[PDB]
């Protein structure tokens, strides 16, 4: 059992779910992995699109603080 | 949007769901929330056997575990 969504509401819910496949065919299916990736994951998975990166990147950073208050 | 699921679906993955209404009737709504739970704040719900405070007390446990790690 895991406490996290899936990749696939978290995509949808931040309106990036055209990208869908492009986690999962690299092997991107849970948020612990999502959570540690780079801009240049991103981009080897197929996200060119700065405003994409961005967005997905912010994202995560707001995750991250937000697994961080999991936990005081 | 929360990249923590619900308390419901925490509660019957392990088997303790039980207690949904206890959890809701006390404001207990969210992850967050339950993750900075006691053992007087579970027997303040209603959940007054040991067994099941320790279930549910042991599960927190490793939801936090795995909260630190969704950021390292």
């Amino acid at each position: 059992f895991s406490a996290v969504v899936s990749v696939g509401d978290w995509l949808q819910a931040i309106k990036m779910d055209r990208y869908k496949d492009n986690f999962t065919a690299a092997g991107y299916t849970t948020l612990e992995a999502v959570v540690h990736m780079s801009q240049d994951d991103l981009a080897r998975i197929g996200i060119t699109a700065i405003t994409h990166q961005n967005k997905i990147l912010s994202s995560v950073q707001a995750m991250r603080t937000q697994m961080q208050q999991m936990h005081g």
